[PDB]
């Protein structure tokens, strides 16, 4: 059901905590290398992050689901807000300024906090 797509969803949002995690160490470790694998996974996770998200809140339209489609339409806008901040990390990471890139890093860990205290909410209401 939605529930089983929004637990898929979760578990895919908490394994892009994992690989963030691990390529900031990396980041400060000076394993560029590292990073740049780290960087292509976490667009492939974000990617897919978005299609649950959207097949989600399409089945909350066709159920007429008022609450979880106005919460559902939060998060996904404060998600996008995160997407963005995640791909100007990448082409920090292409341009080699790093410190744009630290800054990013920093940026994008408190948007994607402040998109989660939504999700809560969100699995009450589907
Ligand atoms: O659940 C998942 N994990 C994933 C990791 C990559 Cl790289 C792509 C899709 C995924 O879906």
């Amino acid at each position: 059901s939605v529930k089983s797509e929004y637990a898929e969803a979760a578990a895919v949002g908490q394994e892009a905590v994992a690989v963030f995690n691990t390529m900031k160490a990396a980041f400060q470790n000076g394993d560029k290398e590292a990073v740049a694998q780290y960087l292509a996974r976490l667009a492939s996770l974000y990617t897919r992050h978005e299609e649950l998200l959207n097949r989600i809140l399409e089945k909350a339209r066709r159920e007429g689901n008022k609450e979880a489609v106005t919460l559902m339409n939060e998060f996904t806008a404060t998600f996008q807000t995160g997407k963005s901040i995640f791909n100007a990390m990448v082409a920090a990471f292409k341009n080699g300024d790093d410190d744009s890139f630290e800054s990013y890093l920093q940026a994008l860990e408190k948007v994607t906090a402040k998109g989660e205290t939504l999700a809560d909410q969100i699995a009450k209401a589907l």
